[PDB]
RNA sequence: UCGACA
DNA sequence: ATGTCG
């Protein structure tokens, strides 16, 4: 009950709050689709975030009905609401995540997609493809 | 008072 | 250690 017809993506991190990237694999293959250059300063579910929405954004673009697994239920929850709920401080250092962030959510609400978001099962099937 | 996902 | 929700 793996949907191997998928697109996996995972945030990676150097501190959290601290240097945030991510990325999106083929779950069947694992071959690497997407991978963002590394933002000095976010939270670990900004990034899972973020992920999802590249995701969607990169399904949509090339006409994929592929779902999207996460291992976050934060961030499902905060792609389902449009709005992602973070605590992190604003201030010159997390400019740039909180700019990503905002135009995320902004991509969320100027577009529709039908795209699944399934959470990946860790404790059933080990980490997901898309782990660091 | 936790439980869970990272 | 921290970020987050049920
Ligand atoms: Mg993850
Ligand atoms: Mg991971």
């Amino acid at each position: 009950e793996i949907i191997w017809e998928s697109l996996s993506v995972d945030v990676g991190s150097q501190g959290n709050p601290g240097i945030v990237e991510y990325k999106g694999v083929d779950t069947k293959t694992g071959e690497v689709l997407f991978e963002r250059e590394p933002i000095p300063i976010g939270t670990n579910n900004m990034g899972e975030f973020l992920a999802i929405v590249h995701g969607l954004r990169y399904l949509k673009e090339r006409n994929s009905r592929k779902p999207i697994y996460s291992n976050s239920q934060t961030a499902i929850k905060w792609v389902k609401d449009k709005k992602a709920k973070s605590t992190l401080v604003r201030n010159e250092e997390t400019a740039l995540i909180w700019k990503l962030v905002d135009e995320a959510e902004e991509w969320l609400n100027t577009h529709t997609y039908e795209t699944p978001i399934l959470k990946w099962q860790t404790d059933k099937w080990g980490e997901i493809k898309a782990d660091y």
